[PDB]
């Protein structure tokens, strides 16, 4: 019997007003190098600011889904750091397997504009994914 | 924070006897038209009323599975309505993820005769599904 | 007897100096495409963010009255998301039926100026609403 | 200060496939030969029986909506007597004034079928309002 | 967030034999010059003096109706005052937006006589009511 | 026997470097238009945005006097809206008689400015004043 | 409705140093034998005894996955049963549909030497399942 | 040490007037097809829909009789399913070893008519049972 190990991994980002951007598996630290060993995410945390008005919305997906089973709704974002908090309910959080490619996508967060066509102000958001790791599958000699 | 919604969503149908009948997300007016965002099956409710002996068999699929991983069992038909809730378990309940195709299956009803080559009297099925909705996966401006 | 479903369903938009922004039916995803099934405002979810100081004031109509029975009365606006909640007693939430048109207003927003003529600096306003849903008026074949 | 009254008025009736039957202030016969007092819909209770399988949805409507602000949802139909009891909240029970025309809809009852152009069996339907009373509206001498 | 007001309003008259007097919006003082902010009937106080035996009945309305939700029930009137208190209960006091003009109606008074032709005497009746005010609706610069 | 009013108005405004700007009678919507009823101030709240660094300060007064007989004290104003509420104590808060004048003084601002002749950049303030409200002085017939 | 069985299956192996053995859907008697029924992993025991100095790493595979989304870790073998169990967690354990190949691999055991190259000693490995099982999804007549 | 298996299996068929109906271990699925381990009959339930008046007898046989050991005794088939439980005491419940053959009788459902040489309506009777599992006996490599 071997425990499973918590980990918490985080990457930032400027977000661009009409595109999303992606969070893969090498987006995290120790996601990315810590080898052939499944994980699962417990819990995201995501902190914004921005320079003016302007909205974002985090989205958790499941692995090798092509589109979000949970995320945070639009959230809008104000010139001092505001903190929300996504939890995959059960369903919403089925475990990675140990060979996840690295470009694998885990929780993408959309930029969003209240004017047509208006660009985004500056603005920076940092994501912590807490996640629980299974034993690591190693090799034989 | 956005608090996830509920929703009761019910189409029906007329069971034929060596077929099966398909509830995909389109059969559900609220699904089929709220856009995209996730959701969950919760629990299922299923009414039937056959004017002559038959047998049915709802069977719940977990989001692009070839076949269901939970089911009802094959229940008799009465010339009077009668109920049976079906509820899946964790691993029967992952969450479809807000772009799910409009044919995608949830729910699948097996008619079935005891009587080799028979035919299915007349018969009405009522199925209500009961789905946890994530938030909005909004576009920008 | 059928059990009442509840949502939240919220769009978003940039305020105009001496302008209403009307949300009706269609402004609401899930009630956009539900269909023919009645529903009721629960309670409104009101959150903005102004570049610069800027007032609006969010109004509750009743199902097809001329002007609104509720409101929250003048907010104002800073560089930071700030919350209200409107909440409608009773009087103030009549049910509409579910062939109510798309075009139904449901809440508007007028944005204001403290300063004769001067027009609004950037700003958005995430409104989000909580209904409660009948059950849905089916078709026969 | 004159006490409100409380009233049970029930009329009954055949249902058609394709077709949605009215019960407007004529269908009830205290309601329809009381006068000028003004009146609130308490509760609705639903008895049927069919021949054979078959549907129905009753729906309550407010003072003249061109729809339903309460329904029952889709019920089916057996061999024997089903009671359903319909009952408003707050927002589906607005009182009809007492100069209500008597063919005012207060209930409606959509006859459903499960199989494509198929017709209704024998069924009847038995319709029971329970209703508050104003006091009467006196004419002077 | 704006807390609701409660005002008391009160006008006056004289009855006539075989008509009713109307008290609108203009006939309350407060709601007269208010401007553009909704109000909800919460109760109403009646009183009464009449030189020699006159009946009356006080009907609260629901706005935009054409005839009375609630009443009082005819009541005697002496040559001294009584008080007789009228109160929506729900369904008979919805909401009247900002913009109700002048000229509705909320609460009627008939006046009437129990000898055939006769004339009412000398007579007076004191109407308060009492109502809750929702935020104003502003007008921006 | 005629119970006490309370109602809440609100108006709001730019404050202006070395200038007052002051809230008259008229200045609130329902007082302004009430009529004949005399009226107290209960609490006055001033909520305060400025897109840079900027003090005001609200000062009561009494009826018909030269000079404020309470006040905030000076306040800092951020580029997020702040709260501060005005209270008067015995002796700060004498009726306003039923035909105090449109234009008599109830609540002035003074703006301030830290840097000598400095000019205020922008700023609203929200004021919502709460008052007492004696029966209405009527007229006869 | 028809309640959830439960079963212990069970095959056994002899492990190959540099190989991983797997237990596919054929491996368990009663999987194998069982139909078209859903099934979903409890919990599975393992035992293993080896002549020599010899380690293994027992790794559950989700429905469909290319990986193991859970594991053991690797676990030392001594000349006398020693007992490992292993336990999905949410996430881990969802359900394999009825249809499920026979093929379709659902654990998996690494065999590893600590010296490079070497060769496993005798040893074997019994591995128990316990599995939950829905109803039949059985065929029409 | 390894524990018993529960499981529950069911087919299901038409009776016949003046026969007799045998369910062996080839008509439960799993029974039929999980290999060479002993089990044991703990309940059995039966229900059961007639078009028609017509009786039935359900007849637990243990391993290896002629006649049935236990039994319901007749039972009435209604226009509704209608369930009857069937449990063995001690001395009707002995084992079934492993390789039981597949037409060995477990139970048998005898059909009646109560009018001489009449015969059976449209009927259908689903038949469940739940049977504990020893563990299996395999084979040597």
């Amino acid at each position: 019997a071997a425990a499973t190990s918590l980990v918490y991994d985080t990457c930032y980002v400027t977000l661009t007003e009409r595109a999303t951007t992606s969070f893969q598996r090498q987006s995290f630290p120790t996601l990315k190098g810590m080898g052939d060993r499944a994980f699962q995410v417990v819990a995201f945390t995501i902190q914004g600011v921005s320079a003016a008005p302007l909205m974002y919305n985090a989205r958790l997906y499941n692995p090798g889904d092509t589109d979000s089973v949970h995320a945070t709704g639009v959230q809008l974002m104000g010139t001092v750091p505001r903190t929300v908090r996504l939890t995959p309910r059960v369903g919403q959080n089925n475990w990675f397997f140990g060979n996840t490619e690295e470009a694998e996508t885990i929780l993408a967060i959309d930029g969003l504009v209240s004017t047509k066509g208006a660009n985004a102000p500056s603005n920076t958001v940092i994501v912590t994914g807490c996640f629980r790791l299974a034993p690591s599958e190693l090799q034989s000699s």
